[PDB]
């Protein structure tokens, strides 16, 4: 089925 | 350094 990912702050 | 991520739809 469909996931929302919610946007996120990644650490790179 | 800090990376947005935007929000999206997964297709599973
Ligand atoms: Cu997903
Ligand atoms: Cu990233
Ligand atoms: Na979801
Ligand atoms: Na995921
Ligand atoms: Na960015
Ligand atoms: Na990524």
């Amino acid at each position: 089925s469909w996931h929302w990912h919610n946007g996120k702050w990644h650490w790179h």
